[PDB]
């Protein structure tokens, strides 16, 4: 698994804000 694990918590307080939708890395839905 990538970091898309952690660093989705971690590139994504609430941050969805100011990325329009959301972090790339907050859409825990990263291919393998």
């Amino acid at each position: 698994r990538s970091f898309c694990a952690y660093w989705r918590m971690l590139l994504c307080p609430d941050s969805c804000s100011i990325e329009g939708g959301c972090p790339e890395v907050c859409t825990n839905t990263c291919p393998l």
